[PDB]
């Protein structure tokens, strides 16, 4: 068994309560994919465009000098599951920001299905490859009975199971249990998302997603080639960092405005991590500003094996922010407004009121020596109730790319990475 997703020859319960819906029109490709369904791709394309979008809205909030790292996949997925109970403009606008939008289908009902297939493409049994893999959950306080198609699109689709809990009295217990469950999914790393109050008398029902990546390098580094060095800060202070050093062939290039792309594989080439160092003179401001994700000429460019000796500090960067303040300004508004939001799908016995309180998000990325290991969560709470050399040892950005499919499975800068 292996979900809904590529059954046997199939078809799926999906149909909420409301649907939205011509699509971008221009472009928004496909790789000339010659399949029924392929969507997926323009999934992928638009969850890549919100990932892009919402890195370069985040890096402006977050000061230069600071790290950022988040798995937008993650955060579409996450709310690509609360879409599920969205209605009327509430979900216009999550079709909107997110980029749903873009995929070619005339109804928002079809997104839902191409998730679980891209989830099933992606988190798949791969013996020998690396580590990618998701835990979604559906934790509502046991007091509301929720709605059982809900319910059930998420078990199928999303692989989200209901769990009660007991918000209404013990909430702060209950924030301890879904805290406690999000490490557990992630291997002890994201640790305690849920800030201490976001959790209490009228919380309806948190819903919470993970994703988890460990990952050997195909090209190894040495213990014995790791020497401490100086990292050049981005405020031009500077620390003392690790700095690992080998030589290898790695696909690369220099790109526009000498911004060099190096992308090192993982162990049996399914998952990189691509890793942007833009020239001395340039700042990685502007790099970030004109990130646009039909800038795929960057990365499908170097394919050129090339001979780099590469440096890179061996680093640990740890995130965490509140996706509420970017979205809003991303245009979701109408879903955090008590006044607003509309969302009949989640209660059955109530089935009004509901809004989104708040919405968290911690990463983490430890790279070093032997490979790296990248976690990440989100919960979004709702309530109501009712020798060319390469030498990145000043900030730099990282993808982390699960090429076949396309999809940034985590964006970061490391811009300190003196930190633990």
């Amino acid at each position: 068994v292996e979900d809904v997703c590529t059954a046997k020859p199939r078809d799926i319960p999906v149909n909420p309560m409301c649907i939205y819906r011509a699509t971008e029109g221009q472009g928004s490709e496909q790789k000339i994919p010659g399949a029924t369904n392929r969507r997926v791709w323009e999934l992928s394309k638009a969850n890549s465009h919100f990932a892009t979008a919402f890195y370069q809205h985040l890096a402006d909030s977050k000061n230069n000098n600071d790290n950022i790292f988040l798995s937008p996949l993650s955060i579409s997925t996450a709310f690509a599951m609360t879409k599920l109970g969205a209605c009327n403009n509430t979900l216009t606008q999550l079709m909107e920001v997110f980029k749903f939008d873009t995929i070619s289908e005339k109804t928002s009902d079809q997104i839902h299905f191409f998730f679980a297939k891209l989830n099933c493409r992606l988190y798949r049994k791969a013996n020998k490859s690396s580590e990618l893999v998701s835990a979604n959950r559906l934790f509502g306080d046991k007091s509301i009975t929720f709605n059982e198609t809900y319910q059930d699109i998420s078990e199928v689709v999303y692989g989200a199971k209901l769990q009660p809990l007991d918000f209404k009295g013990n909430a702060e217990q209950s924030r301890l249990t879904i805290n406690q469950w999000i490490s557990n999914k992630t291997e002890g790393r994201i640790t305690d998302v849920i800030p201490p109050q976001a959790i209490n008398e009228f919380t309806v029902l948190v819903l919470v997603n993970t994703i988890y990546f460990k990952g050997l390098w195909k090209s190894k580094f040495s213990p014995e080639n790791t020497r401490k060095e100086l990292f050049y800060k981005a405020d031009g202070e500077s620390c003392s960092v690790l700095m690992m050093y080998q030589e290898s062939k790695f696909r690369y290039r220099r790109v526009a405005e000498s911004t060099q792309v190096l992308e090192l594989p993982f162990k049996g080439d399914d998952i990189t991590m691509v890793l942007i160092l833009p020239k001395l003179e340039k700042t990685l401001a502007k790099v970030e500003q004109e990130l646009t994700p039909d800038m795929l000429q960057e990365w499908l460019d170097e394919l050129t094996e090339t001979l780099l000796v590469v440096h890179m500090p061996r680093f640990r960067i740890e995130d965490s922010f509140s996706v509420k303040e970017q979205l809003q300004d991303m245009g979701l508004e109408d879903l955090f407004s008590p006044e607003k939001s509309r969302l009949p799908g989640i209660v059955a016995e109530g089935r009004s009121d509901l809004y989104v309180s708040d919405a968290f998000h911690k990463a983490f990325l430890e790279v070093n020596e032997e490979g790296s290991e990248a976690a990440a969560s989100t919960v979004i709470s709702i309530a109501g109730r009712s020798r060319v050399t390469f030498k990145a040892n000043r900030p730099f950005l990282v993808l982390i790319r699960e090429v076949a499919l396309n999809t940034i499975i985590f964006m970061g800068r490391v811009a300190n990475p003196c930190v633990d």
